[PDB]
């Protein structure tokens, strides 16, 4: 039983998340301040288990077990700053809801328990 204010954390750092997301079952997600630049928020998903490939670079292997990205916001919509899709949604609910039927960035369709 957990609700979105437990799940969204501002002050939350990126190492943070990923242990919070790896110590939590596989889907779950969360959204804390993203540093990065202005208008951005970054949003962590947990994976239930890592690529056929596993090539990490310069990271640990369980790195690969959480997958996080910033979306960021702007006057065409907002996506998540990382790959080339960008589909740009109306807002953070409209990629969090679509990110649950047609995940891009992530791995697996996100899950949003309790929303």
């Amino acid at each position: 039983m957990d609700t979105s204010k437990f799940w969204y954390k501002p002050h939350l750092s990126r190492d943070q998340a990923i242990a919070l997301l790896k110590d939590k079952d596989p889907g779950a997600f969360l959204i804390r301040d993203s540093h990065s630049f202005q208008g951005a928020y970054g949003l962590a998903l947990k994976v239930a288990t890592p690529p056929p490939s596993a090539q990490p670079w310069k990271g640990d292997p369980v790195e690969q077990l959480v997958r996080h990205f910033l979306i960021e916001t702007g006057p065409k919509g907002v996506k998540i700053k990382g790959c080339p899709s960008e589909p740009y949604f109306g807002s953070l609910s409209a990629l969090v809801s679509q990110h649950s039927i047609s995940p891009i960035s992530l791995p697996c369709c996100l899950r949003i328990p309790s929303k």
